[PDB]
């Protein structure tokens, strides 16, 4: 009863290479996917997304409730003051369904000059014990930067979307500064699903996560093949079909500010399923210091009634909004 979004496939292939025209009508399949439900799937993008999965499932599933609290965040466990984002968030059995793991750039160690100053938003990464998941952390930051060129390539088709060079996005995404965070989220099959941990929507419908933007430039997500994620359209809020063998990209609200809302941010929500699957965001953040200036495409000269926002500034509040709006994850 609810139609489907459109949601189109663009290979985004051409964005790796040099035919800067092939990036042109790449580039354009990305504005009109932009400009009409805010999303799209990355088709032929390189990265081995079963692999993922089986590794990623390996892990939700072998990690035990002592392992949990020692690497839990300080929302959690008192005792981890330092772990704001990096961590793991615990299920609350009988209360809350979903569970999942974030970790961080692998580049900010204990020498980081952003960690060493204690900045806002950077933590070093924690991880499981060796023995007990071999192999696990080594994937993951493998797996961070696999992501993260993906994010680059489809950072270039933006910028040419937008009638800007192809590195102006891409120029902010850096190896050594980057605030992009991988989440691993583990969403249950339970027996019997404890009511507790259903929301309902004003219209009805049965959500595992409220209605957001995201708290990101651009969002590039895996999932399960299992429905589960609507957009709100003007035609009100809209079935995204799954596809387990592409990612689903869509802006985020810094986009949206640096656009005056010519890319706007899709609003969109987590219907409830009794299914046990995958949701593996990788959240496009730039650097702390990285500000663009606000400009707008729609009009002739390109200037925008917005101020520069910092990106550390827009992230670190707007991960605060989001849990104060729709909870503590
Ligand atoms: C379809 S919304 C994506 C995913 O939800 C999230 O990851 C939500 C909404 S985008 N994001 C967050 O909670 C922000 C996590 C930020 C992370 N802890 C960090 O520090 O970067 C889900 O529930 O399937
Ligand atoms: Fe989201």
């Amino acid at each position: 009863s609810v139609s489907k979004a459109n949601v189109p496939k663009i290979d985004v292939s051409p964005l790796f290479g040099d035919d800067q025209a092939a990036k042109m009508r790449v580039a354009q399949q990305i504005d009109a996917a932009s400009r009409d439900t805010g999303f799209f799937y990355a088709v032929n993008h390189g990265i081995n997304v079963q692999r993922l999965s089986q590794k990623t499932k390996e892990f939700h599933m072998s990690i035990t409730p002592e392992e949990k609290w020692d690497l839990a965040i300080r929302a959690y466990n008192k005792e981890h003051q330092d772990q704001v984002r990096a961590g793991y968030y615990l299920s609350i059995p009988g209360k809350k369904a979903v569970e999942s793991f974030c970790y961080l750039n692998p580049n900010f160690t204990p020498d980081h000059p952003r960690i060493q100053a204690k900045t806002p938003t950077h933590e070093v990464n924690v991880w499981p014990d060796e023995t007990k998941h071999p192999g696990f952390q080594d994937f993951a930051e493998q797996y961070y930067w696999d992501v993260f060129g993906l994010s680059s390539a489809l950072l270039k088709g933006y910028a040419l979307a937008l009638g800007k060079e192809e590195n102006f996005f891409a120029r902010h995404f850096k190896p050594d500064d980057t605030l992009a965070s991988v989440v691993l989220i583990r969403y249950p099959y339970l027996d019997p699903y404890p009511e507790a941990a259903i929301k309902t929507a004003a219209d009805g419908t049965k959500l595992s996560f409220e209605w957001h933007e995201d708290v990101s430039l651009i969002t590039v997500l895996y999932q399960s093949n299992v429905q589960n994620l609507q957009v709100e359209t003007a035609a009100g809020y809209q079935d995204i079909e799954a596809d387990d063998t592409g990612y689903l990209i869509n802006c985020g609200s810094y986009m949206a500010h640096l656009t005056n809302n010519y890319y706007k941010a899709p609003i969109h929500r987590v219907k409830w399923v009794n299914a046990e699957r995958q949701s593996l965001p990788f959240f496009v953040n730039l650097g702390y210091d990285s500000v663009i200036d606000p400009f707008d495409p729609r009009e002739p000269n390109g200037k925008s009634d917005r101020e520069p926002l910092s990106y550390g500034d827009y992230l670190q509040n707007g991960l605060v909004s989001l849990i104060n709006k729709n909870g503590q994850t």
